[PDB]
């Protein structure tokens, strides 16, 4: 009985032993568990704020097309008002030629009258 | 002829009051024309700086479809990771199982050796 109870302890201790394995793989199976749900959430994260950005710069590209065609109706706007002035520019320069052949006449009758022989 | 003169007077400085109020006109004509083309320069500019970031943000949005997908695969990754630690978990209860069932062996032929009459 002394030598089958020494078998006993040896076999109570290596399968002590294999417990304690079995111990240090389940719990570095846990935190790898805990250490990946982790990761998983944040990509989730990530992933709504990256559609956050998907929207915001969807419509900021539509700010900046409707910016454009309102400054591009105010570049036509402009570009008219530059032939309105130019044409102003030119019923001017008809009113300067107007006044001169006023200028014109006016002396002409003045001289004729000051050809009064007496 | 003391009248006629008097008269060519009056003329005259009428014509001139006339010509300095063409100038006026010719003047404030003029610098509306700048003040014109002044604003018609800032437009084109506003359109060029507008045209930028609407490449800008049309770039910045396909970044953002870019790292989505990017992302998006790190996400089915990782829950296929889920798998396999789930699926490790239960494999290293098996190894608990199996060797739970050499514990009780090991100990039946214990106590079945220890049945020695003598």
């Amino acid at each position: 009985v002394e030598k089958l109870k020494t078998q006993m302890l040896d076999q109570e201790e290596l399968l002590a032993s294999t417990r304690r394995d079995q111990d240090n793989m389940q719990a570095e199976l846990n935190r790898l568990q805990a250490e990946n749900d982790a990761s998983k959430e944040e990509v989730k994260e990530v992933l709504q704020a990256l559609e956050e950005l998907a929207v915001n710069y969807d419509q900021k590209s539509q700010e900046v097309e409707d910016k454009t065609k309102e400054y591009e109706l105010l570049s036509d706007e402009l570009n008219q008002k530059s032939a309105t002035l130019a044409s102003i520019d030119a019923e001017l320069q008809k009113l300067k030629e107007m006044t001169n052949h006023q200028k014109k006449r006016a002396a002409e009758m003045m001289a004729s009258l000051l050809k009064d022989l007496a």
